[PDB]
């Protein structure tokens, strides 16, 4: 779907409304970009959000 | 160099500051991405706004 314009939680934070598609895998981790916990548990690390703030 | 948050001509207006790395080609047509004078006469079709604005 389309990302917000008011606000979104990206981390470059997009304004232009862009078609936007993203894969988290409930289950078991496998990479830091489908992992929920691993994004949340990292986010006292500023270099390591990289896609959802 | 980065962008201004205020305002810039990427058609996708980021606000981010991000850093942006764009090269033209100052002579003979070689492509869209790197041709001022396509981009500048095609500015009345929407569609093909992909790079400037």
């Amino acid at each position: 779907g389309f990302l917000r314009w008011g606000g979104n939680a990206w981390y470059t934070h997009p304004d232009n409304r862009p078609n936007w598609n993203h894969t988290f895998v409930i289950g078991p981790y496998k990479d830091k970009a489908s992992s929920i916990r691993y994004q949340w548990d990292k986010r006292y690390i500023p270099g390591e959000v990289k896609w959802w703030d």
